[PDB]
């Protein structure tokens, strides 16, 4: 029994259904840091990419002996996730909130730095962009 979060749907979708991977955009200028989980997706993601076809087995076997093999054998486990139909979609969904999450953080960044340092020209107007798109159970993440 797991409470669904961004990252869990996320990770756990693709480690159940590895075919998913196909569907990520490229994450490789995204700060892990910000967003807990992100750099195991990630990682998750480019073994996929890595190799083409793989079972949630044989990804699972690429991650023994890692700090992260407890978590995902886990998720490989977790029935909310289960259904099949719905997985795509799910995954999809789940993608474009992770992003919101960090357009919001993003956001935040911005107005810290403009109290702090003043923002450029760029900063300024992508500041000015994410306000007007506003307008309009031990897994670690
Ligand atoms: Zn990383
Ligand atoms: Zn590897
Ligand atoms: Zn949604």
């Amino acid at each position: 029994q797991l409470k669904r979060t961004t990252m869990r749907i996320l990770i756990g979708l693709l480690v159940q259904n590895p075919e998913l991977a196909t569907l990520v955009p490229p994450l490789e200028n995204l700060d892990e840091n910000k967003l807990p989980g992100l750099g195991l997706f990630r990682e998750l993601v480019n073994t996929c990419l890595s190799q083409p076809g793989l079972t949630t087995g044989q990804l699972l076997e690429h991650y023994r002996g890692t700090n992260n093999a407890a978590t995902l054998e886990k998720l490989s486990m977790w029935d909310d996730i289960a259904d099949k139909n719905i997985a795509e979609q799910t995954f999809t969904d789940s993608l474009n909130h992770m992003f919101d999450s960090l357009l919001e953080l993003r956001q935040e960044e911005l107005i810290a730095r403009e109290r702090t340092h003043g923002l450029s020209n760029e900063e300024r107007l992508e500041l000015w962009t994410l306000n007007q798109e506003l307008a309009k159970d031990d897994i670690p993440f």
